[PDB]
């Protein structure tokens, strides 16, 4: 079902295409106590296979994503990468595993997952001192370039860039350019957030479209605005 802003709504989910081979999947959870909070992930068509970034809030919603891919793209999903251990990102792991999809996550995310009430991914990504993922730990990721910017939204948020496009996924590290706060600061590293935000921008300097978890895709203005807000917080 197409809407005003060019977003196709598919059941309780919403899908928007960002590039010839990149879609953004959006799911909603009526959050206690807040309201209906949106969460964004990515779907990437890489040849004869599909790559998924982040699940939905629930197993059923993630299964709905899988149905959409089967219906709209019709290609086997090779792998999934989840960006950190919160429900909006890892709430539908069982749906992926029941579908036989190999799942990947930061080793710290997999370690933190039980405490965060999550199901861990099946494989662990580790990272070099400069932030880039060990290539041996992220095999055949195609156009996906995974980067750990340091502690920000959580101690474990990783970010993904997509080769061939100008799209980088900041996840819940980056907020939009009109955000007046940084949101859920429960697991946040207020001391290193700003550094992490700028590190992300430096990792993908040629990315002009920044996709984030809870807002529509923004420009690089979101990165500098986030880091600026993170500075204000750190300076008390
Ligand atoms: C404000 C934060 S980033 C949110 O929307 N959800 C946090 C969570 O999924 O646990
Ligand atoms: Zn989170
Ligand atoms: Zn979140």
């Amino acid at each position: 079902q197409q809407m005003e802003t060019g977003d196709q709504r598919f059941g309780d989910l919403v899908f928007r295409q960002l590039a010839p081979n990149v879609w953004q999947h959006t799911s909603y959870l009526d959050m206690p106590g807040f309201g209906a909070v949106a969460s964004n992930g990515l779907i990437v068509r890489d040849g004869g296979r599909v790559l998924v970034v982040d699940t939905a809030w629930t197993d059923d919603q993630t299964a709905q994503i899988l149905n959409w891919i089967k219906q709209e793209i019709n290609l086997p999903v090779a792998l999934a990468v989840v960006t950190h251990a919160h429900q909006d990102k890892m709430g539908g792991m069982d749906a992926l595993h029941a579908a036989g999809i190999a799942t990947y996550a930061n080793a710290l995310s997999n370690q933190l997952a039980p405490q965060e009430g999550m199901v861990a991914a099946q494989h662990s990504l580790t990272f070099a001192a400069n932030g880039w993922v060990e290539p041996a730990t992220a095999p055949n990721f195609g156009p996906l370039k995974v980067f750990y910017p340091g502690p920000g939204h959580t101690s474990d948020n990783i970010t993904v860039g997509i080769d061939g496009t100008d799209i980088a996924f900041g996840g819940c590290l980056i907020k939009d350019s009109k955000a007046k706060s940084l949101g859920n600061l429960g697991d946040a590293d207020t001391e290193h957030y700003a550094a992490s935000a700028r590190a992300f921008g430096a990792a993908f300097p040629k990315a002009s479209m920044i996709v984030m978890s809870h807002s529509a895709p923004d420009s690089r203005a979101a990165i500098t605005h986030t880091a600026r807000m993170a500075d204000k917080l750190r300076l008390e």
